[PDB]
């Protein structure tokens, strides 16, 4: 599973998700708010595509390993996400 | 690294740089890229650009993997939505 974090360097509230394609509604149901994610852990061999807008549209930021900082553009922008 | 779209062939005219992602017509226009406008593009190494004729990634699809001074006659001024990925 992938773990998403509120704050940089794996800080604040955290929620883990198995692979899948999660819309904003599905994220909210798992207690992940909109425009909230700052860091994440990604198991080796997995890809996380973070989308700026809902339904897997808008800018996409790709992570293939643990990161304490998603970057200036990606920070607090996650609205949908694909994990595969 | 970003994809730069140009108004005219040979990287001419107005230009807009875009990060990877799946952009609908609405999102393209918000990024200041008009409909049916793109004529050439620069593509970062190892990136793929899927240019769609219609909205929501439908219609004819043209694919580019390097700097392209001439998108081709069919593709020219037809970009309405686009997927950029590595
Ligand atoms: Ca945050
Ligand atoms: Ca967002
Ligand atoms: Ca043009
Ligand atoms: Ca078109």
């Amino acid at each position: 599973a992938v773990t998403f974090y509120e704050d940089i360097n794996y800080g604040g509230a955290s929620v883990s998700l198995q692979p899948g394609n999660y819309t904003l509604s599905q994220l909210n149901t798992a207690k992940i708010p909109n425009d909230w994610m700052s860091s994440l852990k990604v198991p080796s061999g997995w890809t996380v595509d973070v989308y700026e807008n809902d339904n897997f549209t808008g800018t996409k930021w790709t992570y293939t390993s643990d990161t304490p900082w998603v970057g200036n553009d990606a920070n607090d922008k996650m609205t949908s996400v694909k994990i595969y």
